[PDB]
């Protein structure tokens, strides 16, 4: 049953990144042929993926990881284009969230589990957009150093409690305060041991009126 | 210890059920997507019209994960009730209200049915939560409308006892076998159907009114009709 639990929430992103991409086909992005056949890779590969999620989170019920070696800069655009076309087929007024990117120009090569560590992304992403309920720019950067592959997601949007950065990574652990608003708690729990099974590390910084900053490290080489 | 046994061997089919109903729509999904991918998309002819539907199985889904997520809050303790002494009478005619509204208004009703009201005329005062009460009601509204006959009676009472309150919604409808009376509060349990429709919400509403200290249950003959019954404790 914490098999439930989980896969209801991982669902979830995919589930609005799918729905994304099909209203915005269905808008009349189908009518164009130099973006239908792009959209329509991207919900057939998050349906693949939401299919290889819920078997796998049944498996693990009854030290599994599939490691590949993978051009991060690639991957995190990838995700950052899926969060993207959710920002501009939500409920918000355009340019109300903004992603902006600020990559390093090499190409950074990192051995990770591609599903698992997507995860950890939209989870950290959905948390930037939904706590900044008066809006606001997430900045997303890449880049090495010493021997380590480094990502950062800032956001303008409520802060975390000095007191509670290290309790955010607790499992059923949220902030208890009032917002302008919140769910399960499992989010980063969950993100924080993928991260640490790919032998990484994760922690944040913040500022409780102005925003966050996440970050993840991985082994580079 | 076929206690312990039978908790874990629901839990089990629980479990795989769960894997199983989130899978179908996303293989539904999967090969409307492929016509689309291999050349559909390119057809005005069929590509809104698998577009429409890959778009149902998406918020089909979206509905199940979220009804998923009430039933785990539920089963762990986490879920939030709020108790507080609320106007039952007044609460129960809202939400028949809101059913009025909905077909006074001409989209070219589907089946056009008919709410008498039979509430009992003292007014009960009742600590409850208004939010998760409301649901039950309408999910149980949202059955009786949906199997009830073309000019059918949906018929909604509210009496007291010196020990209970009582709410009962009856239907004109087919009915249900007496083998299934306890067996539609099922989680999954929904009528032989091979879109919508997730046959989470009589499970999500007992437990709902179980977490609330009430009690429901149903009642019916095949052919005539349903009664869904919700007892809560009075005073
Ligand atoms: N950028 C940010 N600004 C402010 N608070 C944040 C934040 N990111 C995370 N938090 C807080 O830290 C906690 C992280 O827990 P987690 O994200 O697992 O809960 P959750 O899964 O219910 C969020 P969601 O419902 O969007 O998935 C949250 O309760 C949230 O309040
Ligand atoms: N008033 C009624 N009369 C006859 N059968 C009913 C009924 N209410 C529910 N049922 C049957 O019991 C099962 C459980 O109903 P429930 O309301 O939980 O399904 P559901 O969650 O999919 C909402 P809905 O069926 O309205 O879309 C359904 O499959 C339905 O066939």
């Amino acid at each position: 049953k914490q098999f439930v639990s989980n896969v209801s929430h991982e669902l979830r992103t995919p589930l609005t990144s799918l729905r994304s991409y099909i209203e915005a086909l269905s808008d009349g992005a189908w009518k164009d042929p130099e973006v239908a056949p792009g959209f329509l890779k991207v919900t057939q590969e998050e349906t693949d993926r939401m299919i290889r999620m819920i078997n796998e989170l049944l498996s693990l019920s009854r030290t599994r990881v599939d490691m590949e070696l993978v051009n991060i800069n690639e991957m995190f655009n990838y995700v950052l284009d899926r969060f993207d076309m959710i920002l501009k087929k939500d409920d918000n007024p355009a340019k109300y969230y903004t992603i902006k990117r600020e990559f390093t120009k090499r190409d950074l090569w990192v051995e990770i589990d591609t599903d698992k560590f997507t995860q950890v992304l939209d989870n950290i992403m959905n948390n930037a957009i939904k706590y900044s309920p008066d809006g606001g720019v997430v900045t997303c950067r890449l880049l090495e150093t010493h021997n380590q592959v480094i990502i950062s997601i800032s956001d303008q949007g409520l802060g975390i409690p000095r007191a509670d950065l290290g309790h955010v990574f607790d499992r059923f652990f949220r902030v208890d305060k009032a917002r302008s608003q919140g769910g399960t708690g499992l989010g980063l729990a969950i993100s924080k041991e993928v991260v640490q099974m790919l032998g990484g590390r994760i922690w944040v910084d913040s500022v409780e009126g102005k925003g966050s900053t996440f970050y993840i490290s991985l082994p580079y080489e």
